[PDB]
RNA sequence: ACAC
RNA sequence: ACACAGAGACGCCCAG
RNA sequence: CUGGGCGGUCUUUGUGU
RNA sequence: AAA
């Protein structure tokens, strides 16, 4: 009954003892069984245990009666669970805790019992049970459970000083207890009786990576959704339809007939809508289309004018801020004027209070008018110790009335006649005939781009000084020219206006939180400008009101145009009426100057204008810049809809014959109330563009392979421009703020959208998944079509994947669900607390609903005893089923698209939904054409398609594309259909749970905002015009009946649709099924169509969720063939919209069908080879910051936003200008225009430039966004006093400098930045403290983390560690702190007035300021006077080698001397890889620390290498100790959390940047030909020269003897350093070993090769046969072995491959001494060489240790690989076909290569060729001057080429020129050279009854016929296969090619290249040009 | 940051 | 002034 | 009909990459 | 030369 008694029943002796197995047998005459009940429901297994029968031996004492609960997850092991429910420990312990770590790979195997016996000894007891009625099973179990632990315990006890260790395996069964301990027979009999009870319970109830599989399998097998309850609970939830759909086939007659009907309907609509028979011509068809567009537009205009307020002339500005540009100056308060404060009284109410304020200020105090610079100096110097000016004016009644009209004090004057009049008139729509000429005149003529002549001003001087201090790192003239361009942009008329507007908004944001008494006003002066603002602050949520007053003798300049609102004139002064802004609108105002700078820079770069040249602006720049200015200032949600729709509108001109552009479709969304002038102007321009593009398609102009579109134009302005400018002009509206506050008068559109499809729900359920339908109405579908689509996708997946795909999918989903934890849930996402309580209004009117985070629910679940995710599914399901509904809350996120309808989710619903989401995500990852779970397929389907069509069809193939969308993708997908498709794509076990989960979605009670219901219930009268408002009001008040109400409740019921987002993969899988069925149908129709001649074609489908693209390519043979094929493909693509309603899709009207060489899948516009992605969208989002605890993380986020701009296609100069704008934004949020003490902070920053102290690191101009914050930090450390400060800090960390208390930056953030500066306070911790004390976490988590540092690298063992990790995640600097947020930027910028001088920055107890911290560091960093040694740097910056390599390339390109050249059409997305993980480290720091402290195999180094890496890490930190506890006491930290953060934060990361440009060391090409569009930058060691030589040495026309001779010469002449100790496949070590083999300046060559490879010396003694996969890549299949020497042993590893898998095999060894190091090294080697371990070895004979999953197998158990124990003068150089193999010529039959070297195309540089050419009298290639032009990149002119041709002749031989090599070398090189400028082409039964409009001839009249237009394929795959040749970037004979072209005209050999004829006799003129080929 |  | 094919906000709580 | 002090105030951000 |  107690473990300690039987534990102490043993004797203690030296060494491990396995005991003696004692056989037991029952003798006590067990009477029978107690009361046993099985009640397995979904919530668990409740077993009722009665009183045991009375026994003669009185057994069953500890089986006392009661109720015991067993979870369904832990039901696969119930016999063992209940057998030992007694003496089992109430804790769990790992072997690494009680025993020293040996790194043997079996130290994580936790046993059942680890008992620290009371004699200071250790014992282990392992339970076991066998279900066999004999002793043989007992013996087998005893043997297995003794071999599982006999050896590792011996390994750990050899080290242990006291070997007092005993092993305690008990083999319990039905018959006997085989044990090596002396057991009391009563206790043994009791345990046997418990096992018998558990066995009978298992019978009556059943009716590391393997445990999760078993748990999930047992749960899903035993889980029982109450379907009988479910049907009565949720509608349409019967399993009968599901099993019928699974059972019955698809009726082929129904599918056939429906296909015929839909196809003829599509044909009829195409004929009658796109202007077909009676036969017309394209001109008159376009004229009729234009007339139809005119008719529809005038109908819309009439329908909008009918609902307007007439009033053709109306006055209100579109930018409600005054147009004045004042000259900045020093801070001063001048009040008195010439006329005095007596003329201001007689000018109105505004003048009255503007005189009152000035009278109060002048005859009073100026405190609060401006922030004093002295009052805060005393509080900045000091330690541990906002004041707005307030005045109440006279306020006559008329003035109060006028203020109440404009919003000020406007609530008490609510029922006045004038106020009610204004309220009546404010709800009146305007008219599209508004006569808007002010805006049109403004966007042609405006002074915005004129310079303001304001170069020297205080804000400009401060920003310029900061810019120069940033630029101090890079003094190149390139940087100065870009900085002068930025200064010139900064001096413009519009940015000098936006600077004071941003200052005004920054002052207003801080003033917003302040509150005033009734009648009070606040007067403020802008910092640098003589502008006075009177501020009336309401509640912070409410609007804040401002009036602006200026001297009017200081208004030096005014922005031109009538768009700005009018200003009251007070005589001397200019005043403006009070205007209103709230928090959301403020974001655009603060960010206006950066926005305008990014816009002028973007458009200047777009229009070919370089930054360095200064020119008069053109018209188009004014248009775009003014439009951005206007739309940014107005910030209204209706305005940006028009431009986003003009995107779709101008996507119609790419539609080709036989269809006409039909843009008028978009008018169904343009019908919306227009309440401003800019909206009317946008509507008018949009309709004019609509008419223009309806009257004429965008012309396609074929060229010599190139295809272009012409006639493209701006939507909102007349000017015609390039296609890129139009595509980027579409996105302009994105400048408007994405997040805007939703008022209570809104959200009615949301409820209208939700319930719109609810009314149209069908009542007969026969068509909702039961029967087959033709033309369903709004929600129905046909199960035959659904089954056909899912069967087609099943066939496609089974073709793509293996035939066992379902079994592996089941294993995948079970492993995913089983490994899920509760802690992996939560993640601080909002949930819904809607329950039965809230469902009754006026019960809940008193209390206020609050949404809560999932973290609290997960805390309650953790305290509930639930640890895995699968243990809480049953309780959540029961809670849902006991409620009969799922509860959903609502929020209105605003998206740059239309609008979002976000549905929040209840915690239990989320728990149930997560499982089916994972189940659908796995099958989506198995799909071959989806993108959401397969990110790869997005760029590998639309780009492979050109290559695939090239193979399948042939050269000169015409492509047709479609772009399909969905307009009602959220509501319309009836849950039955999703459940049917999903259950079709699953095994049978999952089907029940899946169906039950989807059945929950049938009823979705959604909470309506209680504040909205407060005013809905208070007004029983409906009034209004929109019928939905009246419907909801009547339904609530009950004088109407709708399904979606229940007579006075707070929930709107809903039966249809899948809520937006919560199902993201089931509907994606459905859409993939639809796309696959469409592809199959298209293939079937293409194989037989148009009279039966098979139109050769390929169709490739791609889909996400709603956006999809169908692409069909064809290759015709004649004009009639071309036109008929194009018409047939057009019909196939047009039938999609008609076939779609058979599924629940409902094709959108924003789709684009029948486009030739254009496709827009996911906003990536592929216009033939040109790939266009808008950069304006990411340039607009450049300056949206996130809240930061530290200060360097803000700059890191800025860097991420800049890098995203770089991905968008922005030029490097543009990227640098955007970062210059970001600098200004960072300093403005820091306080550059609010805090008086900023100047002192600026001076402090100049002396000490430090990241995380407010200094901004500026990137190099040539490479701007490619390199993250780490590279900038490294460069500044190399070349500033930041190196001194970092060295000081790392001396504090190393411990050689005390520097106690303040300083000691012992904490680091992401991106390798360490600082002790953090503003934890962040405007207090009320919400944080509420979250902390609401959850029952232990507030002493650091004390248990210190004593148990194990849980920082392990997933989960027990609940206490789960609670510790939860407490860690609830105190993380980012995960919990950042998540709480509203509008981030105003909240941040409001802190700019106290951040600089107040106590906010904690020392990472007391708080201080930025100034205080800088003054404290002013006596530390300067005083330190050190530097960074290379070890210190190479652990502060592990990637330093790549950093200096990149910096060398960047340093080379500085000079601004270059040529504008011709632009490149091809334009693709290359992935240049930079800053790869360095190889000379062998591991990372955190995983190495985990290996040393706990023995977790995260690194792949073993005991010797582990010890070496630990030795150098000790060299880094002398107080690092193996034992984790001794490290915390010595090391300068506070807890293992701080140590873990510090270790993990500074590391090497695999940086990768994608780009957009010409296809492609490779960094230099991007540096040159990406700086500006159409401008090469034209910039003017030892191993680079060696690489450049050896590339053409191995790849060249030379002879093998001459090859190796010049190899030896090149190795001897150059100087190569000694090799290093790398861990992976490197080439520098191979070059060094190759050099040292010949120089012989070291030891034995084999030893150096062995140690260079970290102890590995071997190769493929028996290689494997090579097969070429489609793309090259010779793969290794067959039988082969690998022989070498690992760790002073002899290995013969055998490899076997059959397909794309290279699973390993029998591992032959030579001794058992160092198996573990051999295993680690062999794993490393197999990872580098591409050898996995999945297939178990076929061998099953004699073996000792198996190998499966690259893990140690303790036993032969789980059969794997049979690991069997059982001349430095013959080496040479093979040189045998461009591989420099060395070989050992090991025992006869094998050659055993040891080193390889493959010269690639990258290793070519300009300098090396010139230096070799000059040093021609230094090597052996100086002779044969026709050669060494193959080694050095030369240009062979007429005489040199004549010399080469004379040398060639027919057949001549030289020393090493060989024969038949010059032929193919010249062929490849010069065919590629001729391909550069052109010349040689690159890589060369629903029938329509044959009716015909005019035999499809007049339909295509005047068309650019394309089947003879030599058009090329498009796709990054086709630009790579053209560059796949090893000789592309060579200029061997290019002048020869241009002279050939000049000789033979443009045509010349166009014949001979195509068909052999030029004039049949040319001979001596161009004979060598033909000798080159034939 | 994007897409629902 | 914001929001709106008229729902709201234009300050909230307490004391007299 | 006048005064006062409070207030990341309130939740405002779901699902996946 | 295997991604």
């Amino acid at each position: 009954m107690n473990l300690e008694v039987l534990c102490g029943r043993i004797n203690v002796e030296n060494g491990l003892s396995l005991g003696e197995p004692g056989l037991y047998d029952q003798i006590y005459d067990r009477p029978g069984l107690p009361d046993l009940d099985v009640t397995v429901d979904a919530t668990g297994v409740t077993v009722d245990i009665g009183a045991v029968p009375d026994s003669a031996s009185q057994l069953g004492s500890s089986i006392n009666a009661g109720l015991i609960t067993i979870q369904l997850s832990e039901a696969y092991k119930i016999n063992h669970d209940f057998t030992f429910s007694g003496l089992s420990k109430t804790t769990d312990r790992r072997l690494s805790e009680v025993f020293p770590i040996t790194h043997d790979g079996s130290d994580g195997m936790t046993p059942a019992v680890i008992h620290t016996r009371l004699d200071g000894t250790i014992v282990v007891v392992e339970f076991s049970t066998t279900r066999s009625h004999n002793i043989g099973g007992l013996e087998a179990a005893y043997r297995t459970k003794i071999e599982k632990y006999r050896d590792p315990i011996s390994r750990r006890v050899d080290i242990m000083e006291n070997p007092r260790v005993f092993f305690g395996v008990i083999v319990v069964s039905s018959g006997g207890v085989l044990s090596n301990m002396p057991l009391t027979q009563d206790e043994a009999e009791e345990l046997m009786y418990r096992f018998c009870i558990a066995n009978e319970i298992y019978t009556k109830a059943r009716s590391e990576e393997l445990e999760a599989i078993s748990r999930a399998l047992s749960f899903f097998s035993l889980f029982e959704p109450n379907i009988e309850r479910v049907e009565g609970t949720f509608p349409n939830s019967e399993i009968k339809m599901l099993e019928q759909f699974l059972s019955t086939p698809a009726d082929v007659d129904f599918i056939t007939k429906t296909l015929k009907a839909k196809e003829v309907e599509a044909y009829a609509d195409l004929c009658d809508s796109h202007y077909l028979k009676p036969e017309k011509t394209i001109q008159e068809r376009l004229e009729i289309n234009r007339c139809e567009a005119i008719d529809k537009t005038q109908d819309l205009l009439a329908g909008l004018h009918a609902r307007s307020n007439k009033q053709t002339s109306l006055n209100r500005g579109t930018v409600k801020l005054p147009p004045w540009l004042p000259k900045p100056s020093s801070e001063s308060i001048d009040i008195k004027t010439d006329s005095g404060f007596g003329s201001l009284m007689d000018h109105g109410a505004y003048g009255e209070l503007w005189a009152k304020c000035l009278l109060d200020v002048s005859l009073g105090n100026v405190e609060g008018v401006v922030s004093d610079p002295a009052k805060e100096l005393d509080i900045a110097i000091s330690d541990d110790p906002i004041t707005y000016r307030r005045f109440k004016p006279a306020l006559s009644s008329s003035a109060r009335q006028e203020f109440s009209l404009q919003g000020v004090e406007g609530k008490k004057w609510k029922r006045m006649a004038a106020n009610q009049k204004k309220e009546k008139e404010s709800h009146e729509t305007l008219s599209p005939f508004l006569d808007v000429e002010d805006i049109g005149d403004f966007l042609t003529f405006n002074n915005l781009l004129t310079d303001s002549r304001y170069g020297d001003e205080s804000i400009q001087r401060a920003v310029s000084i900061l810019l120069e201090k940033a630029s101090a790192m890079q003094d190149t003239e390139l940087t100065h020219a870009l900085n002068d361009s930025f200064k010139r942009n900064l001096s413009s008329n519009v940015v000098q206006w936006s600077l004071w507007v941003s200052c005004l908004a920054q002052e207003l944001a801080s003033a917003l939180k302040q509150h005033c008494r009734a009648g009070e006003f606040i007067i403020k002066k802008l910092k640098f400008w003589p502008i006075y603002v009177i501020i009336k602050p309401t509640k912070s949520s409410s609007h804040i009101f401002y009036s602006l007053g200026i001297r009017k003798a200081d208004v030096t300049r005014r922005l031109t145009g009538r768009v700005f609102s009018d200003t009251i004139d007070a005589g001397e002064w200019e005043l403006t009426e009070f205007k209103s802004l709230k928090t959301c609108k403020l974001t655009n105002l603060v960010n206006l100057p950066c926005t305008m700078l990014n816009s002028i820079a973007f458009w200047r770069e777009k229009l070919g204008v370089a930054p360095w040249l200064v020119r008069k602006p053109c018209s188009e720049l004014r248009e775009q810049v003014g439009l951005t200015f206007l739309i940014s200032l107005e910030d209204k949600s209706k305005t940006e809809e028009i431009i986003t729709l003009t995107r779709y509108t101008q996507m119609e001109g790419f539609v080709s014959p036989p269809m006409l552009p039909k843009p008028q479709k978009m008018l169904g969304k343009l019908d919306g109330p227009l309440r401003t002038k800019l909206q009317v102007y946008l509507l008018r321009k949009h309709l004019d563009c609509m008419v223009r593009i309806a009257s004429q398609p965008f012309s396609l102009i074929p060229r010599e392979g190139r295809v272009e579109w012409g006639g493209t134009f701006h939507a909102i302005s007349g000017r015609s421009t390039n296609l890129e400018n139009m595509v980027n002009s579409w996105y302009i509206g994105y400048y408007k703020n994405k997040e805007e506050s939703t008022e209570l008068n809104a959200l009615g559109e949301m409820y209208k959208k939700i319930v719109e499809m609810e009314e149209d729900k069908p009542s007969s359920p026969e068509f909702l998944g039961w029967g087959d339908t033709d033309s369903p109405k709004k929600h129905e579908f046909s199960r035959s079509f659904l089954r056909a689509a899912c069967s087609s996708l099943e066939r496609e997946i089974a073709q793509r994947h293996g035939r066992q795909w379902k079994q592996n999918l089941e294993e995948r989903v079970l492993r995913e669900i089983g490994t899920k934890n509760i802690l992996d849930l939560a993640s601080m996402k909002a949930t819904s607390n809607f329950s039965k309580d809230w469902e009754l209004y006026s019960e809940v009117q008193t209390k206020e609903y609050h949404r809560s985070k999932l973290l609290e629910k997960m805390a309650t679940l953790i305290e509930k005893g639930v640890m895995w995710y699968i243990d809480a599914v049953g309780q959540a399901w029961k809670a849902v089923l006991d409620d009969g509904c799922m509860r959903i809350c609502l929020f209105k996120k605003n998206q740059h698209g239309g609008l979002r309808e976000i549905y929040v989710m209840d915690a239990n619903a989320r728990l149930v939904q997560f499982g089916v989401e994972t189940m659908a995500r796995c099958v989506c990852e198995l799909s071959p054409h989806e993108t959401v779970a397969n990110p790869r397929l997005k760029n590998s389907i639309i780009e492979n398609h050109g290559l695939k069509s090239a193979r399948s069809l042939g050269p000169g193939s015409i492509n047709i594309n479609s772009s399909n969308d969905a307009k009602k993708w959220n509501q319309g997908h009836y849950t039955t259909k999703l459940a049917l498709v999903l259950c079709w794509f699953m095994p049978a076990k999952f089907h029940r749970f899946i169906w039950a989960a989807i059945s929950m979605f049938r009823r979705k009670k959604m909470m309506v905002d209680l504040r909205f219901l407060a005013h809905l219930s208070s007004k029983s009268e409906s009034r209004s015009s929109d019928p939905f408002r009246e419907a909801m009001t009547d339904a609530f008040h009950g004088n109407r009946d709708v399904s979606w109400m229940d007579k006075g409740r707070t929930y709107i019921k809903t039966e249809t649709g899948m809520m937006q987002g919560i199902l993201h993969f089931t509907s994606s899988l459905l859409h993939s099924c639809v796309q696959s069925f469409y592809k199959s149908y298209f293939v079937s129709k293409l194989k037989e169509g148009y009279m039966g001649e098979s139109i050769s074609g390929v169709v490739d489908v791609i889909e996400g969720s709603d956006d999809s693209a169908i692409m069909i390519s064809i290759r015709p043979k004649s004009d009639m063939d071309e036109v008929r094929s194009r018409f047939f493909v057009a019909n196939l693509l047009h039938s999609v919209k008609f076939l779609n309603p058979l599924f629940g899709i409902y094709s959108s009207e924003k789709s684009t069908v029948n486009t030739v060489y254009c496709v827009e899948y996911n906003s990536e516009f592929h216009f033939h080879r040109h790939l266009v992605r808008p950069t304006l969208r990411w340039i607009a989002a450049s300056h949206q910051i996130s809240e930061t605890e530290a200060l360097a993380s803000r700059q890191e986020d800025y860097s991420n936003l800049l890098t995203q701009c770089l991905e968008g296609g922005a030029s490097f100069s543009l990227t640098y200008l955007i970062q210059c704008a970001q600098l200004l934004h960072h300093y403005m949020l820091l306080g550059l225009c609010l805090h008086p003490l900023f100047g002192t902070f600026m001076g402090m920053l100049i002396s000490d430039p430090d990241p995380a102290l407010g200094f901004f690191l500026m990137d190099n101009p040539a490479f701007a966004g490619g390199a993250g914050f780490r590279f900038n930090l490294w460069r500044a450390c190399k070349t500033t006093d930041l190196g001194r400060k970092y060295a000081y800090y790392f001396n504090e960390i190393q411990g050689k400098t005390k520097g106690d208390e303040d300083y000691r930056a012992l904490d680091a953030t992401s991106g390798g930045t360490l600082s002790h500066s953090v503003m934890v306070y962040w405007g207090d911790r009320k919400k944080y403290q509420a979250l902390l004390n609401r959850m029952g976490l232990p507030e002493d988590w650091v004390e248990q983390i210190d004593e148990n540092p194990g849980v920082l690298y392990r997933r989960a063992a027990n609940k206490k560690e789960l609670l510790l990790k939860l407490a860690e995640k609830v105190h993380s600097p980012g995960v919990t702190s950042s998540l709480s947020k509203g509008h981030v930027v105003p909240r941040v910028v409001a802190a700019g007035v106290y951040l600089l001088s107040r106590h906010c920055f904690r020392f990472s107890t007391q708080k201080a300021s930025l100034i205080k911290l800088l003054m404290m560091s002013s006596i530390s960093a300067m005083k330190h006077g050190g530097s960074l040694n290379p070890n210190q740097e190479r652990m502060l910056f592990p990637q330093a080698q790549e950093y200096d390599r990149v910096c060398t390339l960047l340093e080379e390109v500085e000079h601004l001397t270059g040529k504008f050249v011709v632009r490149e059409r091809n334009i693709v997305r290359s992935r240049i890889d930079l800053f790869q993980e360095p190889v000379d480290l062998r591991c990372k720091a955190e995983d190495l620390v985990s290996e040393v402290w706990f023995g977790l195999k995260r690194t792949k180094l073993g005991p010797r290498l582990l010890k070496e890496e630990w030795d150098k890490l000790r060299a880094s930190f002398a107080w690092l100790s193996t034992d984790p506890s001794e490290t915390l006491r010595d090391g300068p930290f506070l807890s293992h959390v701080q140590f873990r953060n510090f270790i993990a934060h500074v590391d090497a990361k695999s940086r990768s940047v994608r780009l957009l440009g010409a296809p492609v060391t490779t960094i230099s090409q991007v540096v040159r030909m990406n700086f500006f569009p159409g401008f090469s930058l034209e910039a003017e060691e030892s191993i680079s020269i060696l690489k450049h030589v050896l590339f053409m040495v191995l790849n060249g026309p030379y002879t093998e003897e001459y090859k190796l001779e010049m190899i030896i010469e090149a190795f001897s002449t150059l100087v190569i350093p000694q090799p290093s100790e790398v861990i992976r496949k490197s080439r520098t070590m191979t070059l060094c070993l190759l050099s040292n083999y010949l120089s012989s300046r070291g030891g034995s060559i084999l030893d150096q090769i062995e140690r260079a490879q970290s102890g590995t010396l071997g190769g493929f003694s028996k290689p494997q046969k090579t097969f070429v996969r489609p793309g090259g890549g010779v793969g290794y299949k067959g039988k082969g072995v690998w022989t070498g020497v690992m760790e002073d042993t002899h290995v013969q590893i055998l490899i076997d491959g059959d397909g794309t898998s290279n699973w390993l095999e029998e591992i032959r060894l030579s001794s058992d001494a160092r198996l573990y190091d051999v295993i680690e090294s062999i794993r490393r080697l197999c990872d580098d060489l591409g050898i996995n371990n999945r297939v178990a070895s076929a061998y099953r004979g004699h073996c000792m240790v198996r190998l499966s999953g690259f893990k140690i197998k303790p036993a032969s158990r789980t059969d794997g690989c049979p690991v069997r124990i059982m001349n430095p003068d013959e080496v040479k150089m093979r040189v045998r076909g461009d591989i420099l193999n060395l070989s050992v010529t090991i025992q006869e039959g094998r050659v055993m290569n040891i080193l390889s070297y493959r010269p690639r195309d990258t290793d070519i540089s300009e300098s090396a060729a010139a230096y070799l050419w000059s040093n021609r009298d230094l090597f052996s290639f100086g002779k044969k001057e026709p050669s060494c032009s193959w080694i050095c990149l030369k240009t062979l002119d007429n005489w040199a080429w004549s010399h080469a041709s004379v040398l060639l002749a027919n057949d001549r031989k030289t020393q090493g020129i060989d024969n038949r090599a010059m032929g193919n070398i010249f062929r490849d090189c010069l065919e590629g050279s001729l391909r550069k400028q052109g010349l040689m082409r690159s890589k060369l039964i629903a029938v329509e009854l044959s009716e015909g409009s005019l035999d499809i001839e007049s339909i295509f009249d005047g068309a650019p016929i394309l089947w003879s237009a030599e058009v090329e394929e498009f796709g990054e795959g086709v630009v790579a296969v053209s560059y796949s040749s090893k000789y592309y970037h060579l200029t061997l004979m290019d002048q020869a090619a241009i002279t050939m072209c000049a000789i033979m005209g443009k045509e010349g050999c166009r014949g001979l290249l195509t068909e052999k004829r030029c004039m049949a006799a040319i001979r001596e003129q161009v004979r060598p040009f033909l000798i080159f080929l034939q």
